[PDB]
Protein backbone atom coordinates (compact mmCIF):
# COMPACT_ATOMS: atom_id res chain seq x y z
CA UNK A 1 0.00 0.00 0.00
CA UNK A 2 1.34 3.21 -0.93
CA UNK A 3 1.11 5.77 1.72
CA UNK A 4 -0.82 9.10 0.20
CA UNK A 5 -3.61 10.50 1.82
CA UNK A 6 -5.91 12.00 -0.84
CA UNK A 7 -6.74 15.97 -0.61
CA UNK A 8 -3.01 16.39 0.30
CA UNK A 9 -1.52 19.76 -0.26
CA UNK A 10 1.65 18.29 -2.21
CA UNK A 11 0.42 15.05 -4.35
CA UNK A 12 0.97 16.14 -7.36
CA UNK A 13 5.17 16.09 -6.79
CA UNK A 14 4.67 12.65 -4.59
CA UNK A 15 2.81 10.96 -7.46
CA UNK A 16 5.17 11.89 -10.29
CA UNK A 17 7.54 9.23 -8.96
CA UNK A 18 4.75 6.33 -9.48
CA UNK A 19 4.46 3.89 -12.48
CA UNK A 20 1.21 1.84 -13.31
CA UNK A 21 2.38 -0.65 -10.44
CA UNK A 22 2.80 2.16 -7.89
CA UNK A 23 -0.15 3.97 -8.90
CA UNK A 24 -2.48 0.59 -8.04
CA UNK A 25 -1.01 0.69 -4.29
CA UNK A 26 -2.96 3.83 -3.61
CA UNK A 27 -6.10 4.15 -1.14
CA UNK A 28 -8.22 5.97 -3.56
CA UNK A 29 -8.88 6.49 -7.00
CA UNK A 30 -6.76 8.18 -9.39
CA UNK A 31 -7.01 8.77 -13.29
CA UNK A 32 -4.16 10.98 -15.05
CA UNK A 33 -6.76 12.97 -18.47
CA UNK A 34 -4.21 14.64 -21.15
CA UNK A 35 -5.76 18.46 -21.67
CA UNK A 36 -8.74 16.60 -23.97
CA UNK A 37 -9.94 13.84 -21.42
CA UNK A 38 -8.27 11.01 -23.08
CA UNK A 39 -6.99 8.60 -20.11
CA UNK A 40 -3.38 8.03 -19.57
CA UNK A 41 -3.03 6.42 -16.31
CA UNK A 42 -6.39 4.41 -14.43
CA UNK A 43 -5.18 2.14 -11.09
CA UNK A 44 -7.04 -0.60 -9.70
CA UNK A 45 -8.67 1.48 -6.86
CA UNK A 46 -10.63 3.57 -9.84
CA UNK A 47 -11.64 0.04 -11.06
CA UNK A 48 -13.21 -1.39 -7.64
CA UNK A 49 -15.46 1.83 -7.28
CA UNK A 50 -16.77 1.97 -11.13
CA UNK A 51 -16.37 -1.96 -12.38
CA UNK A 52 -14.18 -0.45 -15.35
CA UNK A 53 -11.07 -2.41 -16.23
CA UNK A 54 -8.19 -0.35 -15.85
CA UNK A 55 -6.16 -1.12 -18.99
CA UNK A 56 -9.58 -1.27 -21.27
CA UNK A 57 -10.40 2.50 -20.98
CA UNK A 58 -6.86 3.84 -21.24
CA UNK A 59 -6.88 5.49 -24.37
CA UNK A 60 -10.46 6.03 -23.80
CA UNK A 61 -12.21 10.06 -23.67
CA UNK A 62 -13.00 9.87 -20.55
CA UNK A 63 -15.70 12.86 -21.03
CA UNK A 64 -17.37 11.65 -24.21
CA UNK A 65 -16.86 7.96 -24.18
CA UNK A 66 -16.39 6.40 -20.35
CA UNK A 67 -18.17 8.69 -18.25
CA UNK A 68 -21.15 10.80 -19.87
CA UNK A 69 -22.63 11.24 -16.66
CA UNK A 70 -19.49 13.89 -16.11
CA UNK A 71 -20.00 15.68 -19.39
CA UNK A 72 -21.54 18.98 -17.67
CA UNK A 73 -20.84 22.01 -16.50
CA UNK A 74 -19.98 20.87 -12.92
CA UNK A 75 -17.55 18.29 -13.98
CA UNK A 76 -16.24 18.48 -17.65
CA UNK A 77 -17.17 22.39 -17.50
CA UNK A 78 -14.54 22.77 -14.52
CA UNK A 79 -11.90 20.67 -16.27
CA UNK A 80 -11.92 22.47 -19.56
CA UNK A 81 -11.39 25.86 -17.63
CA UNK A 82 -8.67 24.72 -15.67
CA UNK A 83 -6.87 22.84 -18.54
CA UNK A 84 -7.46 26.03 -20.59
CA UNK A 85 -5.94 28.82 -17.57
CA UNK A 86 -3.25 26.27 -16.61
CA UNK A 87 -4.15 26.07 -13.35
CA UNK A 88 -6.66 23.46 -11.43
CA UNK A 89 -7.26 22.33 -7.89
CA UNK A 90 -11.16 21.80 -7.25
CA UNK A 91 -12.86 19.16 -4.83
CA UNK A 92 -16.90 18.55 -4.58
CA UNK A 93 -18.94 15.78 -4.57
CA UNK A 94 -20.79 13.92 -7.80
CA UNK A 95 -22.63 11.28 -8.09
CA UNK A 96 -21.36 8.31 -10.96
CA UNK A 97 -25.19 6.83 -13.01
CA UNK A 98 -23.57 5.41 -16.04
CA UNK A 99 -24.04 1.62 -16.80
CA UNK A 100 -23.64 1.25 -13.02
CA UNK A 101 -25.27 1.22 -9.34
CA UNK A 102 -25.51 5.43 -8.66
CA UNK A 103 -22.44 6.03 -6.70
CA UNK A 104 -21.41 9.08 -4.52
CA UNK A 105 -18.27 9.80 -4.04
CA UNK A 106 -16.05 12.74 -3.60
CA UNK A 107 -13.61 13.94 -6.38
CA UNK A 108 -10.61 15.90 -6.30
CA UNK A 109 -9.21 17.36 -9.38
CA UNK A 110 -5.93 18.93 -9.79
CA UNK A 111 -3.03 19.53 -12.43
CA UNK A 112 -0.26 17.28 -12.61
CA UNK A 113 3.41 18.88 -11.67
CA UNK A 114 4.62 17.70 -15.41
CA UNK A 115 3.23 19.31 -18.94
CA UNK A 116 0.06 18.87 -20.33
CA UNK A 117 -1.21 16.50 -17.75
CA UNK A 118 -4.64 16.36 -15.28
CA UNK A 119 -5.28 14.37 -12.15
CA UNK A 120 -8.68 12.72 -11.08
CA UNK A 121 -8.93 11.82 -7.86
CA UNK A 122 -12.04 10.31 -6.36
CA UNK A 123 -13.11 8.19 -2.99
CA UNK A 124 -16.55 7.19 -1.69
CA UNK A 125 -18.41 9.29 0.28
C1 LIG B 1 -20.84 8.96 -15.30
O1 LIG B 1 -21.16 8.63 -16.50
C2 LIG B 1 -19.64 8.51 -14.58
C3 LIG B 1 -18.97 7.45 -15.06
C4 LIG B 1 -17.68 7.00 -14.63
C5 LIG B 1 -16.91 7.74 -13.71
C6 LIG B 1 -15.62 7.45 -13.38
C7 LIG B 1 -15.00 6.31 -13.97
O2 LIG B 1 -13.77 6.01 -13.69
C8 LIG B 1 -15.73 5.58 -14.89
C9 LIG B 1 -17.07 5.93 -15.21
Amino acid sequence: MEHVAFGSEDIENTLAKMDDGQLDGLAFGAIQLDGDGNILQYNAAQGDITGRDPKQVIGKNFFKDVAPCTDSPEFYGKFKEGVASGNLNTMFEYTFDYQMTPTKVKVHMKKALSGDSYWVFVKRV
